């Protein structure tokens, strides 16, 4: 059973496609505005629901980084059916999957837009839960770090402790893949972010092999930027980035 | 399954002070045997485990994970705690990343650690592109015996099983992120020249741990599998010295 509001978005338009990925404990709700923005400009758009997300925390507890990378591949194949040119964007772990897909399939994307990508969590407490034989099954949730007032994210209200190692793994693999990324990149990072360190944007800008790259700092959003004050700016810049690459 | 000849674990019961000795990815206890026997002849209780999927077949290793390997280190820690009041841990490559992981994960538990050429950051795009690759082969060419001393052989698999690669990187990253939590005394042993794991890994550890007592020992005459190499004697001697003094 899919929680209401967490369903995936598949829209068919032109032969230019965009893959949009949400992050860890979240769902396609956090990406909907953006996804809709691209479909409305006429692009084909795949915004998958990642395995164990938008259902229950227990399901997520049993999900892995192999599932999630397979979800991105499956969405790339859906786009390659409909499309000649692909872009990918994503929030947080979705932004790490974006970097991962572009390093993994270096010739396949015309461009990427990672947003607050979670390559390095830099958290000793989080690392101390990855393989803790004495840890609770769940902690309090990671959701709704948003500057704009009265705005809600559909995400689990808790963090499933067995899934934590898989977040850290996707980030690590994406960081090591950075020099293999060569497509144009628009790296969007919140200047203040209380979930993923802002330095991740510099990390990406400084490590990729792309010759065409820009680091765009968001001044009016925290972590969930795609639902925040800068959501419209993200859409505008990303539409211009698509149009020009 | 049958354990390969030479790949048997080493367990030795001795005093109230114990040492957990961990080998690395595609390797086996044989690469740690010289060190482990040394600590046992000195009278210490010694656990040198055979990691899940290792010293059997590359197919069994393909089915083994980082949850398996950290659970192996946890059970060796439990075996030592039954027999011992004080614990140390040492290990080579992924076993040295596991040594960092256990000292960060259980910060009061160890009196000291000696990671050797610890594999926290492989810094290899080619490896990272095998981690979740839907088109990769089942096996690659092996990583075994990067050894400066001529003639010396390591008992490690002759191939790298591709699916196990994601777990190597996971352990290294979790260890790296735990570094500020490592507080016990540390002897970080690193080969100055290493064709497997970047040498800068020793600096990374030295600079990131919270330990007030720490030493970086650079090995001038060994490559990666230093526990088998020209500097093996120096490593045993300084590790025994480190144990007596902490
Ligand atoms: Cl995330
Ligand atoms: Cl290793």
């Amino acid at each position: 059973q899919v929680l209401p509001g967490a369903e995936p978005l598949y829209s068919v338009g032109s032969r230019i496609g965009v893959l949009v990925s949400h992050g860890f404990t979240g769902s396609p709700q956090s990406m909907r505005f953006l996804a809709e923005g691209f479909a409305r400009a006429g692009y084909t758009v795949a915004t998958p629901r990642l395995t164990g997300h938008g259902t229950t925390p227990a399901e997520m507890a049993a999900s892995t980084a192999s599932d999630w990378t397979a979800d991105i591949v499956a969405a790339m194949r859906w786009l390659e059916e409909r499309c000649d040119v692909l872009f990918m964007t994503g929030l947080s772990m979705g932004g790490a999957l974006t970097v991962w897909a572009a390093g993994q399939f270096p010739e396949r994307f015309a461009g990427i837009m990672p947003i607050n990508a979670a390559l390095r969590m830099e958290s000793p407490d989080l690392a101390a839960l990855a393989f803790n034989p004495d840890a609770p099954a769940e902690l309090p949730g990671i959701g709704s770090d948003i500057k704009a007032e009265g705005v809600k994210e559909l995400a689990y209200p808790v963090t499933p402790v067995p899934a934590i190692k898989h977040l850290i793994t996707i980030g690590a693999v994406a960081e090591m893949l950075l020099p293999r990324v060569k497509c144009p990149a628009l790296i969007i990072q919140s200047r203040e972010d209380h979930v993923v360190p802002p330095h991740n944007g510099e990390l990406i800008y400084n490590g990729i092999g792309s010759t065409e790259k820009e680091l765009l700092w968001l001044e009016n959003s925290y972590h969930v930027a795609t639902l925040d004050n800068d959501k419209e700016l993200i859409l505008e810049r990303s539409l211009a980035f698509i149009r020009k690459h």
